[PDB]
């Protein structure tokens, strides 16, 4: 039947990576979520995500859906579409890509698995 990936915006990450448009909705599937250091600022999370295709490790949660993780309702496996993001390009290259809003599809529990066979994008 219908594959687990066709949940997934297959090809999303390479788009933002390379034409940096944030006018699109992708659906990507969390992997890994890791709070980050932050001293006396609220913490940050880190998440590593993928499109079914490939994965990034520097998507980045914005503060203000903080809760969404510390409430557990964004976890590894879940399926998410992100409705607003921002694209923020480091020094050497490496491309943070900041989730404002989303919502979570689909729970961690009711997928269950990492969907696919997606591959680090480093191109």
């Amino acid at each position: 039947g219908s594959h687990m990936v066709g949940q997934l915006s297959e090809g999303a990450i390479a788009a933002i990576m390379q034409k940096g448009d944030t006018n699109i909705k992708p659906i990507l599937q969390v992997i890994n979520i890791r709070p980050i250091t932050t001293g006396n600022s609220p913490p940050r999370y880190r998440l590593l995500m993928s499109d079914g295709l490939n994965t990034l490790s520097s998507f980045m949660l914005a503060t203000q859906l903080n809760p969404l993780v510390e409430e557990e309702q964004l976890s590894s496996n879940c399926v998410c579409q992100i409705h607003r993001f921002i694209v923020n390009t480091l020094k050497d290259g490496r491309r943070v890509v900041i989730l404002m809003e989303l919502r979570v599809l689909k729970s961690a529990e009711a997928v269950g698995v990492k969907i696919g066979n997606p591959v680090p994008y480093n191109e």
